[PDB]
């Protein structure tokens, strides 16, 4: 657990991914509108999920070592599974925000899937120059998605209730901030150029994953929008 100078970040993270599960488990409670329950399921699995690939990293479970640079380097690999089920939970929750249609949704959880599974084949190459194909590869899905978001959904909000309009601006803006750093950091740090040491990307990561999804889901679900609109 101890002898690796990350682990103080791993800690924390979990800590914060479960505390965070708890609380929007205990609020979720009682809600009987069939709309807010659907926000709340998807919305508190995310951070569950989160505190288990964590934990996994804390213990040394969701590490391996890749050669490349001609030395042993070490990849946490469970960073990848976790955002492949968090991500396009997070996606669906802004969907059904705005009732995007079934083929929009489509479109965005198969480009998500696209951009973390060429991450984690870039991750895992052992070949220097090829890791950044795969970087660019993955980028580009990832530019697909932030383009849908503001003209596929941005403009389909704001002909809804005032209330679903307002919140869906304010989690596509922190949507678009927070993951877009994703990709510079991987670039920059342990995984890419190696110029940003692993002990401080892990923090750096563990500050965005927080954000994106305990952070992310106290403004959803204090919001009137998840309920329906009834007397
Ligand atoms: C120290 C605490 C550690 C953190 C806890 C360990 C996390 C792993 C455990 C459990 C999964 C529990 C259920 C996760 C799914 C919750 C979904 C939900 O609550 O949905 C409510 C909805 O309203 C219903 O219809
Ligand atoms: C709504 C969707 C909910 C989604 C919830 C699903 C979460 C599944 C989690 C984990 C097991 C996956 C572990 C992958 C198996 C790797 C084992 C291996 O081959 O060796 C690795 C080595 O033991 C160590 O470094
Ligand atoms: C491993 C990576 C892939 C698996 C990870 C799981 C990620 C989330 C699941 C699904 C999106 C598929 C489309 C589901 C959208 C349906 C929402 C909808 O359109 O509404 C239908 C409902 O009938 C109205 O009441
Ligand atoms: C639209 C929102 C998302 C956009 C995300 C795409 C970001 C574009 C990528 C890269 C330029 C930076 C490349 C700089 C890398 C040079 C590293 C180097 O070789 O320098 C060694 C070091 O500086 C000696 O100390
Ligand atoms: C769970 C939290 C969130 C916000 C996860 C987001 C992760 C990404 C946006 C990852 C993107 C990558 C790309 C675009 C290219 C470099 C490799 C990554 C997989 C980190």
């Amino acid at each position: 657990a101890t002898g690796r100078p990350e682990w103080i970040w791993l800690a924390l993270g979990t800590a914060l991914m479960g505390l965070g599960t708890l609380y929007f488990l205990v609020k979720g409670m009682g809600v009987s509108d069939p709309d807010a329950k659907k926000f709340y399921a998807i919305t508190t699995l995310v951070p569950a999920i989160a505190f288990t690939m964590y934990l996994s990293m804390l213990l040394g479970y969701g590490l391996t070592m890749v050669p490349f640079g001609g030395e042993q380097n070490p990849i946490y690999w469970a960073r990848y599974a976790d955002w492949l089920f968090t991500t396009p939970l997070l996606l669906l929750d802004l969907a059904l925000l705005v009732d995007a249609d079934q083929g929009t949704i489509l479109a965005l959880v198969g480009a998500d899937g696209i951009m973390i599974g060429t991450g984690l084949v870039g991750a895992l190459t052992k070949v220097y120059s090829y890791r950044f194909v795969w970087w660019a590869i993955s980028t580009a899905a990832m530019l697909y998605i932030l383009y849908v978001l503001f003209f596929g959904f941005t403009s389909k909000a704001e002909s809804m209730r005032p209330e679903v309009a307002s919140t869906f601006k304010v989690l596509r803006n922190v949507t678009v901030v927070l993951w877009s750093a994703y990709p510079v950091v991987w670039l920059i740090g342990s995984e890419g150029a190696g110029i940003v040491p692993l002990n401080i990307e892990t923090l750096l990561f563990m500050v965005l994953d927080v954000s994106a999804k305990v952070g992310f889901g106290l403004i959803l679900l204090r919001s009137r929008a998840i309920f329906g609109e009834a007397e």
